[PDB]
């Protein structure tokens, strides 16, 4: 399908809110969940590090897949946010297709 969730992860909730509504707000993203309470270990220099974060799972199309990843870009306290899109192979399709209306 071209339909795309695309994984991010944000430190807190108003940044979570914030990405979420506009996201949503722009058409960029039919939808956005967050996904609370999430721990995050990664490298930085030379010592691990964990960081609190919240889980985003933001439901897009393929054709607002760059747009929605720059927008969170632009939205996101981190330098070099986490942003992976992973495409949808099947899903519901009344679903698939309020993802594209909403968005298309």
């Amino acid at each position: 399908s071209d339909v795309y969730l695309i994984f991010s992860t944000c430190p807190d909730l108003p940044s979570a809110e914030i990405i979420s509504r506009v996201l949503v707000q722009e058409r960029l993203a039919a939808c956005v969940t967050q996904l609370p309470g999430a721990v995050s270990t990664y490298r930085w220099q030379g010592k691990i590090e964990t960081t609190q974060e919240i889980q985003l799972l933001i439901k897009t199309n393929a054709v607002h897949v760059n747009a929605a990843i720059t927008r969170l870009c632009a939205l996101h306290p981190y330098r070099l946010p986490e942003a992976i899109a992973v495409q949808v192979s099947v899903g519901l399709p009344e679903y698939l297709t309020w993802i594209n209306t909403e968005i298309d």
